């Protein structure tokens, strides 16, 4: 395997937090269900979700986004541990074939009123 | 192939915009003409030249910054899609090749007054 | 070689200075002799170490952060030229080799109040 592509993304906190709270719809057009709760079932907080947001944007940066992918068609999902994973579907799923990406890594950070994510595609 | 380096650089873009402005000079000796243009012809604007700025020291970076490597020596450009590339000449596609460098991974992010960008060198 | 882990870490500095200054024993329980100096023998100073520390948690990121690591088993060592490097040890050593890494590759950056680090595991 080699590397296919590469993203990083930054997202101010605040400024995504005022986004959600502005159209009600942003949150569902962003996310998939799971993505918003947290392991125990409770709501995922606003820097939680502009990690996941930074990370789907990298995900794109990383297939060099083209027009048609669904948020929803890339899910981050956390093992037990903590550590968090994308699974692609549909759309991103059909573009990362198009690219032959067979593996993906992620990893998210948060501070300084700031939410980061960089993402590796690989195959 | 296998990872040769890696790196990431953060840029204040306020303080990027201060030093273009205090010596003329500066954007020539850090940019090439092409990267100061927008794809349609206009110019630049400071935020995006402070990501391209990341993206050579994060070159540099991934390439160990040995004494000698010339800013103009590496390139960003962009697909019609909008997705950066590194292009290496000179100095520095010399300084790639002692290492064995043979690709190269690049991406910019910017938000909440930082530009940022990550660089993979593989080979 | 196939990358087995990615991390990621954003730290802002004075945070991080303030509980330096908050708990003497903590820099200690961080950080090797050797981190807290700089090449001539002086002291490191707090955007630094704040770097030192963003990359020991993106280390941990990239291995899934178990229970068990000490800080003080990942070390970061710069080469003459002013690169760092990161070597393994113990406890975190154990976990990379549970993991099959074989390779590591680190980058540093502060800007902006905020101190970052990516790391990639490979192998
Ligand atoms: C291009 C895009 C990815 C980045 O936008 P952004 O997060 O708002 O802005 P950022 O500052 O973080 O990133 C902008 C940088 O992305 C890079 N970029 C632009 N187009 C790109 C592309 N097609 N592929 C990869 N990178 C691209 C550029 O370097 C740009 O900076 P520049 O114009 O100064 O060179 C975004 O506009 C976009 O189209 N998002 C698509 C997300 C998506 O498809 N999601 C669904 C599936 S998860
Ligand atoms: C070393 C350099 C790359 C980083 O400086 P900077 O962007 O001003 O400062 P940053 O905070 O972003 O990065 C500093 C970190 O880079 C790392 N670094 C220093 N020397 C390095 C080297 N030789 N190779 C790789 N990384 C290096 C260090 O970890 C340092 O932090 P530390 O001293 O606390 O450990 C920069 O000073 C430099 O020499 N730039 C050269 C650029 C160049 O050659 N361009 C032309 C070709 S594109
Ligand atoms: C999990 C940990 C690595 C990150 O915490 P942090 O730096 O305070 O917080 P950040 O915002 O930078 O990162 C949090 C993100 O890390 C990710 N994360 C959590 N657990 C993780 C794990 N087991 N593996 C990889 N990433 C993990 C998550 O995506 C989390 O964000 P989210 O909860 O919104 O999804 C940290 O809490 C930790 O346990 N550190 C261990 C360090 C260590 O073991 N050092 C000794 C050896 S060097
Ligand atoms: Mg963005
Ligand atoms: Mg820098
Ligand atoms: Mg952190």
């Amino acid at each position: 395997m080699s590397i296919i592509g590469v993203g990083i993304d930054v997202a101010e906190v605040e400024r995504f937090g005022a986004a959600l709270e502005r159209t009600p719809a942003l949150a569902g057009r962003l996310f998939l269900e799971s993505e918003l709760l947290l392991p125990g079932g409770e709501r995922r907080g606003v820097a939680s979700l502009a990690a996941r947001f930074a990370a789907k944007e990298a995900l794109a940066k990383a297939l060099g986004a083209p027009a048609g992918l669904l948020w929803t068609d890339a899910e981050v999902w956390v093992e037990a541990g903590g550590r968090p994973r994308l699974r692609v579907t549909g759309t991103v799923a059909a573009r990362a074939a198009e690219l032959g990406v067979a593996s993906w890594h992620v990893s998210l950070s948060a501070d300084a009123g700031i939410a980061s994510a960089v993402v590796i595609a690989e195959g």
